[PDB]
């Protein structure tokens, strides 16, 4: 009994995965995602129990947990919450469904609609497009020569003209918080230095952002970028967990975490 | 009463819709995506009964679909029919599990899975993004000198399906469906269709309880085993259809109106 560690290439968390799966009985394996042509009639990636994404949330890694579980291979996380951390659109639909604060958002499917939602929230705006991608890294636009820089790059780059323009709440460094769920719990929290640092402050109101998170969004492996401020917490985004050397410095076992709610 | 037309401009096939929507007492009024900024919260593009999609299926307009259809103005295509024009791999899901043919494919991750499946199915193959996208058309790839080419090029999205490319003489049609039923039968020059309707307009009934009705139209290629479905997409072209006495705009309306 195998577990396919769905990587590029093993760093120092997968090495970590692998002690760890390896103390409960099972080896786990290198899979390299771009080896992989997978047959839509029976999609498989080899002879394994599980396989854990180890790589950004994007769309085909969505795609690909979807065809590999369909083929009789569980994968973490799991299709449906895969999608959530690639889909910018729908994880910020189910967010206001599940009545968690998220900063104020438009979508807009233009030149002219951006500039639209840029008038009614104000600067300082990020964009952000529909689907997490590296080719469009989110873009702070702090004023109108920023607006029209971005968007005078996006039109000369292609044509996937849909973004979000969504307000920007700025953090003292300190706010730059980090929920990391590993599996079924809350494994720790972290703020980033402006690289992550354990959180220095009252842990009882994020444990509890963390906790709705995980029953309305559900259980995985993923970590939750938050902002405090005054009114409240506010959730920017959710990644996949693919850093949590930081938090494993800490002796929290998230390693192990992870390996248990793979094998269950 | 009046309905949305999701498109950037009027053409004939809008004007067609126009003169439909208003014999049947509704203004039919373009609407351009490029001004739309919604509020997720409920979203809104004007008082509109309902919004008729008019541009190519993309996954954007599957989101939008989505988005006016919560906020309370239905959308044609619905997103979900919306979602399997712009989602090849949905599409490709979908219609394997209803023993509709379709091309042997390869789901493809990386530069060295392509040629894997490259080799594991002949020449020629065609590469296909996993959703539809104006900026990755569909890729042609006869020899391994244009495989390498176009992977190449790409690299300039590190997730393609490859597809067995099915040559056609003449016998490559298109499936209409104009709402609720398939309007007609063409041809690729796109002309009337020739040969007999049977057997296509069996599949037709099959792929409409798959996608769901709506307005798109089926590439489907006539081999000597079978027909065989290439794609799917939005019927943004019925020009000749219309010419020849077929009131696709008409029905198109009455599916809006209903």
């Amino acid at each position: 009994a195998r577990v396919a560690l769905l990587a590029d290439r093993l760093r120092v968390e997968e090495r970590l995965l692998i002690e760890a799966f390896a103390a409960r009985g099972h080896e786990a394996v290198l899979v390299q995602p771009a080896k992989l042509a997978l047959s839509p009639a029976a999609p498989s990636a080899g002879d394994f129990v599980a396989a854990l994404d180890r790589g950004e949330a994007t769309a085909e890694r969505a795609v690909l947990a979807a065809l590999l579980a369909s083929g009789g291979t569980p994968v973490v996380n799991r299709a449906a919450t895969a999608r959530l951390l690639a889909d910018r659109m729908a994880l910020l639909r189910h967010l206001i469904l599940a009545d968690i604060p998220v900063p104020e958002t438009r979508v807009c499917f233009g030149e002219e609609a951006i500039f639209a939602a840029i008038a009614e929230i104000g600067y300082p705006v990020v964009l952000k497009s529909l689907t997490v991608d590296p080719g469009f890294p989110v873009a702070l636009v702090e004023d109108q020569d920023a607006a029209e820089a971005i968007v005078e790059h996006r039109i000369m780059l292609g044509g996937e003209r849909a973004v979000l323009v969504q307000q920007f709440i700025p953090a003292r460094a300190g706010q730059s918080v980090r929920l990391v769920v590993a599996g079924r719990s809350l494994a720790g929290i972290e703020q980033r230095t402006h690289t992550y640092e354990a959180y220095t402050g009252d842990p009882a109101p994020l444990t509890a952002l963390a906790e709705r998170i995980i029953e309305r969004l559900g259980t995985g492996t993923y970590a939750v970028e938050v902002v405090e401020t005054g009114d409240g917490p506010v959730v920017v985004g959710v990644a996949n967990l693919v850093d949590f050397r930081s938090l494993s410095g800490r002796g929290v076992d998230v390693a192990g975490m992870i390996a248990d709610f793979v094998l269950g």
